[PDB]
């Protein structure tokens, strides 16, 4: 129940502190509904690596340029397992005006922890990006069902 994460690199779209905050808040969403304890590391071997990259980036799932696929993430495992990759050809944002990193990271971390996609459009795990005010964002009951089915 104790999972480490590291931010490999920072999108130039955002301030470094804003990337840190968005990612920290995204892990907090999942920690708030599970026994999971997440610890950020700055250097070293983490369970979950966060990476921004474009096109082909070393995993056999190349990105596709601006638009299309925004991000993907691997389920829990050794190596690339757990990692969450964000397509740098998107414009990552703290709020709107691009693709919101926090919301996207909530979705990807879901996959990092072993979740698939939901058929509930209110779930963060439903694979349609839609901006919502970050302060009013809430996991759906379907997301909570999924994650609690794995942890606890
Ligand atoms: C509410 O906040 C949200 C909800 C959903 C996502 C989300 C939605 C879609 C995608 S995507 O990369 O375009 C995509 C679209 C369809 C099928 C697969 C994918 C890849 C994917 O599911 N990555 O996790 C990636 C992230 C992002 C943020
Ligand atoms: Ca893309
Ligand atoms: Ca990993
Ligand atoms: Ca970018
Ligand atoms: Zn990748
Ligand atoms: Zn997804």
């Amino acid at each position: 129940h104790y999972i480490t994460y590291r931010i490999n690199n920072y999108t130039p779209d955002m301030n470094r502190e804003d990337v840190d905050y968005a990612i920290r808040k995204a892990f907090q969403v999942w920690s708030n509904v599970t026994p999971l304890k997440f610890s950020k590391i700055n250097t070293g071997m983490a369970d979950i690596l966060v990476v921004f990259a474009r096109g082909a980036h070393g995993d056999d799932h190349a990105f596709d340029g601006k638009g299309g696929i925004l991000a993907h993430a691997f389920g829990p495992g050794s190596g690339i397992g757990g990692d969450a990759h964000f397509d740098e050809d998107e414009f990552w944002t703290t709020h709107s005006g691009g693709t919101n990193l926090f919301l996207t990271a909530v979705h990807e971390i879901g996959h990092s922890l072993g979740l698939g996609h939901s058929s509930d459009p209110k779930a963060v795990m439903f694979p349609t990006y839609k901006y919502v005010d970050i302060n009013t964002f809430r996991l759906s009951a379907d997301d909570i069902r999924g994650i609690q089915s794995l942890y606890g």
